[PDB]
């Protein structure tokens, strides 16, 4: 059992005309039963897109959370500031800024279970750069990655695993079907190690390539592809609407 | 002059206190005349915005991304706010410089990349307790000044604030000659390298621990236009107060 998760990154974008379009648009779609589809727009426009999405097709989200609590921390905004909020996903760890930031898997993992504790789920994402993938240290890359949130999180109740690989993360090379899956049979047979194949059959191992309304029809066939994290797409409507309408029988209603 | 009170309220807030402090901040008087800012975090900025006083108060966004848009998770742009109705912006705060990394030129290219795209940045600047032992304070305030005198090519839109990082949540108080010590040699170091046309009409805020105690104090030394307030910005009623320590400093 695993609800189809459709993630929809619009990552540092959007004006006020843009995002009520593409709120309008978003609700304009028709996203079939059974299918959890999250939006994650950036901070500002929250506040508006929880007020105007359409409840019972998306559940919002936060593409970032503070690694700590509340107090002096200028410019961050805390775990439990949102899920007072009503915001009840949050994206930690994107290449975005695991790069960007210095953002190591060891944070991110606190970041993971903090935010856990705080009453949100976590759409953990993981992945190795062009840099790892040649050198074949795919292998190493993503258990250094996944033991840290092993050695954190407590319950896998909320989380949602995105394997983001980031040489095709902006690139527009979508990782092939036979590609994409091959590394998450081994994230499905790794959970089951450390976890147990209860845990492990039940998680949503999502996918966070360059995914588009073509590509995604190949992907979703796939055993261990559980959903998708869509970025450039889901900026645009019935772009996002297609991609979620790829999961087919792998949609509990 | 326009006294300027800055009121950043930091990683704080929720939907009852947001709120709370709203109906605090529009029930108190503010002096005619004077330039006073808060800024919540990104999340609240719709609701205050919609429900602050427009007459009375101006927002704030706490940061900004050092680019525009674009795939980069988390951020917001400074592009994002002038559309949204911003018009301020605190950049390099002293959180910001020491458990993010916001290196000196960083913040000096956040500073005029917001500039050009339409906002007003509350320019943030000061020394840990590192650089004030050993005497680098003075050599401190000429780097970080001089990278923004860099990249800002018009100091119109921009209120330089002076932050100790030894005088921030520890309590202690930059004493109200050594804060007018540090504001005086900014000026002449504005005047150095802008001109004194420049320099006399920019306004340098004090950022320290203030509170409604020690704000009349601050407020009259010749070289403080203004308070960053951190703490008893969260408190509606201590955070009027210090928007009238300005006095003449402001009239209209």
């Amino acid at each position: 059992s695993a609800k189809f998760f459709v993630g929809g990154n619009w990552k540092s974008n959007g004006s006020v005309a843009n995002v009520a379009k593409l709120v309008d648009e978003l609700n304009a779609g028709t996203i079939p039963r059974g299918v959890d589809v999250v939006v994650a727009p950036p901070f500002i426009y929250i506040d508006y897109v929880m007020q105007h999405l359409d409840r019972d097709k998306y559940q919002l989200s936060a593409q970032n959370a503070w690694i700590g609590g509340n107090g002096a921390f200028t410019g961050e905004v805390s775990a439990e500031q949102l899920t007072d909020f009503g915001v009840p996903w949050v994206i930690l760890g994107h290449s975005e800024r695991r790069s960007l930031f210095g953002e190591s898997n060891e944070v991110v993992a606190k970041k993971t279970s903090h935010a856990l504790a705080a009453g949100l789920g976590v759409i953990a994402c993981i992945g190795e750069t062009l840099e790892q993938r040649n050198s074949g240290s795919v292998f190493k890359v993503l258990d250094a990655q996944m033991d840290a949130l092993v050695d954190e999180v407590k319950d896998w109740t909320k989380v949602v695993l995105a394997y983001e690989p980031v040489w095709a993360i902006g690139t527009g090379v979508v990782a092939s079907p036979e590609q994409a899956q091959e590394v998450h049979a081994y994230l499905r047979q790794y959970c089951a190690k450390k976890l147990g194949a209860a845990v492990a059959d039940k998680l949503r191992i999502i996918y966070g390539g360059s995914v588009s309304d073509t590509n995604c029809k190949d992907l979703s066939k796939q055993e261990d592809i559980d959903g998708f994290l869509v970025g450039g797409a889901s900026l645009k409507g019935a772009a996002f609407v297609t991609i979620c309408n790829a999961a087919g029988p792998k949609a509990k209603p």
